[PDB]
């Protein structure tokens, strides 16, 4: 046998566990017996395995917490419910779990408390690629690294003073970015690989990058008020990181591969195999994020390959050096074949640039 | 190589630049190299032909005039941008210029500038008839010639009348027709 | 219950039945009661659905035939087993049946009957290829229809001159096509998406087209001996079509889209969105498959778009018209954003080419 | 536009032709139109540079010579195609026509011809030690120089005897070195 003794769950949690247990039985034909007297419950089952038991146990541990108001309990709940979504396989069960994340997420008032809510969403978006076969789903999780960054971006302020009017703006922004992503996840589950979800993904993506972008300038204001060269180093790098990730979003939607590299005062990209009539979209988007951040950047567009690199700024000699390296990257790529040759030869010119130091 | 500079840019104008300076080599993949740095932008190219150098040149004047407040410079900006439409090869690009021509149209006022816009949109429509192949674009050119007759006439009105609310109303009706 | 009878089936066929019936029955945990002897058998199944029962009955009709000596029963047998192969849920259960088809093929020694083996092979691969998601779903049809040309050609050759002994060449050729493809399907089942499966489903075509070509030349000889201008017109067109198939089979391995047309003495093609080295990888094949036939042709390309067209027996001015068309097609495709526009554009040239009269 | 053509060139050789012309067309915004007749081939090209027109021409002469029975035409074919090798910037054209060079190397029997083949191999090696990029290939320069000294001696294989078994042994061991 296996038995368990669940107590004090409301009707919602009862409906969740009732779905989970028969949802496990469906593959095996097992003799369930529920028992009930309102407020109290019991289950018996026969012939379940230990990993199945651990899926039920973790589902009921979410269920006997999902009633509770405490943000820390929500942080556990959103950690657990995605594990249920990883472990299970019935698409509607995934939806009937994920729909609860939505009503959990809106609760949280404080940025460090919505930390795991944003992480859980990033985990779910990581699951959507596995669940649908479209890499644009995990690409939205690359955008959802911002949903992790948000913790840092509040924390730097909070470790000097708590709860500013800008921190209050931040929670409203990142909540909105959460709410729209969890909706876009919901539509992806309900009708996967479709033009309506592709549109409402992009519709939050264009906000997500802006929400990160606005957080950088409050870190920048805080950092120039502090005047610490290490904090100034931290904010320039957290700026450069935005473009570094966000550029992938329009790149992999266009079906092109991307390659990228980082060396602390410079960032490099190459994006490869563009059918020409659509490349100006990638470029036009690369220009927006660039001018939004106030960086300096260099571009070369030659046949079906495009090289980009970005910086916080340097001497005119360092600048024209970077421009040289960019041109060499294009030159050495343009009559190679494979993505492997790109990986090699880009590493090689970065190594040849560094070994003369 | 050929090379050009743009300095004291307007960030609002850049996409009108960007789509032609990429676009010219897009038919065959000829190398364009490109650097930009928050209000300064530079471009360099392999074996760019004479009339294409003039295409870039005209655009990089226009994007410096595009949000200038001086009305004659706006009239010039219509002339240049409409020459960019005359120089057009692509089909999508023209849409991005016309939406700017709208944004220019409603800030004009004076008869000479009005004549440049009516005349140049007549040109735009005649070019658009060659691009589309459809006689309704020839009709649109005829309507722009009706307006042209109104404009050749308005250039008499602005120096025969002493200036009045009646001729102000007339040019405003004509401007509304132009939009 | 449902209760079959499997009376008088032989030992090998019981081995099919006991696998398929359990492999279907097990999914809903159903009760089964075999009974067995020397030379007799019977079954019950609890609660087996009508649409499932017809799979068992079809396996039973195959089993009741699968030990016959008669070629025509073999022809029906491969059809029945093909239906079972389409309807089956588990690919190993498909392996467990499709291996027997190798015996049917190797046993069969008349071309007019090999017709059904070379037919059924198409559907047999088609369902597996579509369900596994590889571009192999074409390559099965590409080889199979090219082989069916050999079936058609054999039929009309023997019907043109009774006792056409040279057909023994064709028999051995198409037999080895069947053996190679059936084993390549076995490898595709065992190793889906693998580079060895790519290498075999590339290789099959090389022998296939050579095997197609010789019988085309043999019918060309019989047609030359008969002299009928209608038969000459039919055989020359039965040449033209082979190139129209193989061009897809090679483009497909690159993931490249192809579009094609046919009118009287001309074949037209475009091969879209093609990068760097691949124009040689295309033409180095798309030349020889033409040069094999005595065809005349025109080729042109403009960066990442390639346009080709082919003919036999046309005047210089008709060939010039083909040149005009392909050069126009290339120029008029260059600015197009998507293949939906290309489809209209080539159709426009072909409609206007007819409208000029 | 520029136009160029051939007649009679054998189906053996034309794969080399085919590899050259497409290969060049991929560069610098160039494009080609191309016709075939199972015994005739014709090339038409967008804005080709005259030094590349020489490259294509030179390949065409070598393709005319390639399938001929005449040893002097074979010797000349190696010379001209070796000019195609050192002219060619892509790696695969070399990777291909050297394979043909080896298939030609076994044809020859006569000192000055084989010597010019070894001399052509010196050109191939003297490119190849640089085309392999990193400096560890420098050994091949010494091999090429040894080939030079071999051919400086090979003059004596023509001068010293009326085709004796000793000078035949010399030619055959030298041919082994070449292969």
């Amino acid at each position: 046998t296996v038995t368990f003794d669940i107590t004090n769950i409301s009707h919602k949690a009862i409906d969740i566990i009732l779905k989970v247990v028969l949802g496990i039985a469906e593959h095996e034909g097992t003799e369930v017996t529920f028992h009930s007297e309102r407020g109290q419950l019991q289950i018996e089952v026969k012939n379940l395995h230990e990993e199945d038991k651990r899926l039920i146990e973790q589902a009921i541990e979410a269920a006997r917490l999902a009633d509770s108001p405490d943000p820390e309990s929500v942080a556990r709940a959103v950690e657990l419910l995605t594990k249920v979504a990883k472990a299970s396989t019935n698409t509607e069960l995934i939806q009937f779990i994920v729909k609860e994340l939505l009503e959990l997420a809106r609760k949280l008032t404080d940025p460090k408390d919505l930390a795991k809510v944003l992480d859980s969403i990033s985990e779910l978006l990581t699951e959507l690629a596995l669940k649908t076969g479209d890499p644009t789903a995990a690409l939205a999780a690359m955008v959802a690294h911002i949903a992790e960054l948000v913790v840092r971006l509040a924390l730097m302020a909070e470790r000097t003073h708590p709860g500013s009017e800008i921190v209050k703006k931040a929670v409203k922004l990142v909540q909105e970015v959460a709410e729209e992503v969890l909706e876009a996840a919901q539509l992806m589950l309900e009708k996967p690989n479709s033009d309506e979800v592709a549109k409402k993904l992009e519709e939050v993506a264009k906000k997500a990058i802006e929400a990160c972008i606005e957080l950088q300038q409050i870190l920048e204001a805080w950092a120039k008020e502090r005047g610490d060269q290490d904090l100034l180093r931290e904010v320039r790098e957290h700026k450069l990181q935005i473009l570094t990730i966000a550029v992938a979003y329009k790149a992999a939607q266009m079906g092109v591969t991307v390659l990228k590299h980082t060396h602390g005062w410079v960032v490099f990209l190459v994006i490869l195999g563009l059918h020409k009539q659509q490349a100006e979209q990638l470029l036009r988007f690369v220009h927006r994020v660039a001018h939004a951040l106030g960086v300096t950047l260099s571009i070369t567009f030659s046949g079906d390959i495009v090289v980009i690199a970005v910086t916080v700024g340097a001497s005119e000699e360092e600048k024209k050096e970077v421009r040289k390296i960019v041109k060499e990257i294009a030159k050495q790529l343009r009559h190679a074949e494979t993505e492997e040759e790109a990986k090699e030869i880009v590493q090689r010119v970065i190594e040849e640039w560094q070994e003369e130091g």
